[PDB]
This record gives C-alpha cells, sequence and structure tokens, in this order.
C-alpha cells in the first residue's frame, strides 16, 4: 500500500514502488570521518535568512513541515560547494522512539536523537517541481540534534505541535526565524545524494553540519506525541521516521575542515 515507516510499508519495501531506492546516489549515508577528504577549494557557506517569511506548519503524515514563502529570494543558501542561489522552501525533522536513534545520517556509525533538514531549491529552475528533476536542483542542510540542554529557538515549534497532531492538520506559523536552529560553527561534510523519503529523487547536494545542536529531553518528547494517522483513525505515534544508511557506492564525502 502507501509508504510509511511501519513494518509493512517501511524503508525496506520502498523499492517496489520507487525503484530508484536502489540507485547509485541514495541517501542518507554513514559519514566515515577518516575517509572524508578535506577539500580546501570548498568555500564557506553563506546563510542569509534575515528576510525569512514562515507561513505555516503542517503534519503531512510522515513528519511536520514548517513552510516558507519562496516567491522571492528572501531566505537563501549559497557558497559551500554550490553554484547559484538556493531558496529555502521548508524544514522538517527525522526523530526516534528513543534518544539513541532518530537521525537519517550517522557519523562513524553514531546515530543522533534527531536530524533537521532545511530544504532549498535552485533558483535557475524557476520552481521546486522542476528543481527535483535535476542533479543539482536541491541543497539540503542537515543538522544533528543530541539531547542535553533546551534550545530556546525550537520552543515556538514545540508549542504548536498539539494543534497539528494528526495527518492533514495545519496551523498558521508566521514570524519564526530559522536562525535560532543553527549551531555556532558552519563546518560541514558534503556529498551528492537524494531525498530520504519517496520519491527518493537523486537531486540533492547534501550539506551536513559537523556540529550538533542540543535539545532537551522534554522538547524531543513533544515530537514523539504526534501521529502518523489522520483524526479519528487508530493512533500510531509518529516516531522513527528515518531511513537507514545507504551504500556510498562511487561517491566521495568531502570535508570543509580538517
Ligand atoms: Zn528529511
Amino acid at each position: 500500500h502507501h509508504w510509511g515507516y511501519g513494518k509493512h510499508n517501511g524503508p525496506e519495501h520502498w523499492h517496489k514502488d520507487f525503484p530508484i531506492a536502489k540507485g547509485e546516489r541514495q541517501s542518507p549515508v554513514d559519514i566515515d570521518t577518516h575517509t572524508a577528504k578535506y577539500d580546501p577549494s570548498l568555500k564557506p557557506l553563506s546563510v542569509s535568512y534575515d528576510q525569512a517569511t514562515s507561513l505555516r506548519i503542517l503534519n503531512n503524515g510522515h513528519a511536520f513541515n514548517v513552510e516558507f514563502d519562496d516567491s522571492q529570494d528572501k531566505a537563501v543558501l549559497k557558497g559551500g560547494p554550490l553554484d547559484g542561489t538556493y531558496r529555502l522552501i521548508q524544514f522538517h525533522f527525522h526523530w526516534g522512539s528513543l534518544d539513541g536513534q532518530g537521525s537519517d545520517h550517522t557519523v562513524d556509525k553514531k546515530k543522533y536523537a534527531a536530524e533537521l533538514h532545511l530544504v532549498h531549491w535552485n533558483t535557475k529552475y524557476g520552481d521546486f517541481g522542476k528543481a527535483v528533476q535535476q542533479p543539482d536542483g536541491l541543497a539540503v542542510l542537515g543538522i544533528f540534534l543530541k539531547v542535553g540542554s533546551a534550545k530556546p529557538g525550537l520552543q515556538k515549534v514545540v508549542d504548536v505541535l498539539d494543534s497539528i497532531k494528526t495527518k492533514g492538520k495545519s496551523a498558521d506559523f508566521t514570524n519564526f526565524d530559522p536562525r535560532g536552529l543553527l549551531p555556532e560553527s558552519l563546518d560541514y561534510w558534503t556529498y551528492p545524494g537524494s531525498l530520504t523519503t519517496p520519491p527518493l529523487l537523486e537531486c540533492v547536494t547534501w550539506i551536513v553540519l559537523k556540529e550538533p545542536i542540543s535539545v532537551s529531553s522534554e522538547q524531543v518528547l513533544k515530537f514523539r506525541k504526534l501521529n502518523f494517522n489522520g483524526e479519528g483513525e487508530p493512533e500510531e505515534l509518529m516516531v522513527d521516521n528515518w531511513r537507514p544508511a545507504q551504500p556510498l557506492k562511487n561517491r566521495q564525502i568531502k570535508a570543509s575542515f580538517k
């Protein structure tokens, strides 16, 4: 039936409807820190989110997305390994049922409690829908979350979850600044990959930040209270919405640091 994260429609089944699942540039991957090549030709990232306009938060049945106005160059990413301007369209997270798992990517096989994905699309393609069909159409910034101290900037997000508990619910979500979710350092790893959920298109330039941000136990707790199901359907907690690491195959992970 339709894809999800349960036993019967989980990652191991995806290839039946999305054959690209077994492609050559699938994500996520394990980042082997001793095999990643420091590349001094990589430029520093440029994050300009000062004009970011958030509009809405939505439960789509697999995660929650905070959506932004991408009608103009208001929140963009450039620099790093990228050519051109990438506009922020949305961010969402991947998390676990326990603090020992939840991230998509792993570092030296270590799993994090969650992973934030900031999704950007290449302005040269005019819209998101055309961008996903190109090898360089998307840029996704991945940020690891570990449990420790609370992240003040994530709290406006935690507090609205109650209102979008089930699939298809949405709430107005204006004036949220995504700068409150960045770590202090912008050192990163980069490799060519894909979306980590169906349709798994291989159109992503991944930018994974070396430094994790911390959230409190109580904050991740609230994530685990969401539902995969729609209102009036049997309750399935939204947990473990991450895909296991995929073979690197013929790809190199480059590091912006040493
Ligand atoms: Zn994601």
